[PDB]
């Protein structure tokens, strides 16, 4: 029966099921979240999270499916922390 899913300790969430392993099968059902069905999958383009990085300044990203976010050193601070204190 089947061949990836099963013999594998379990299905997964994304990159497990995000190759030419799965697409969106058992995945689908592996997330129990309503709004981290649509945005997650949705066509899963978004932005990549962190692909322009919204951080400045040598910031960080944690980026995540659906939306991310950003942090910036001691001497930095603004939205996009594009303001250098010092």
């Amino acid at each position: 029966a089947n061949s990836f899913l099963e013999e594998v300790k379990q299905g997964n969430l994304e990159r497990e099921c995000l190759e030419e392993a799965c697409s969106l099968e058992e995945a689908r059902e592996v997330f129990e979240d309503a709004e981290q069905t649509d945005e997650f999958w949705s066509k899963y383009k978004d932005g990549d999270q962190c692909e322009g990085h919204p951080c400045l300044n040598q910031g960080h990203c944690k980026d995540g499916i659906g939306d991310y976010t950003c942090t910036c050193a001691e001497g930095f601070e603004g939205k996009n922390c594009e303001f250098s204190t010092r």
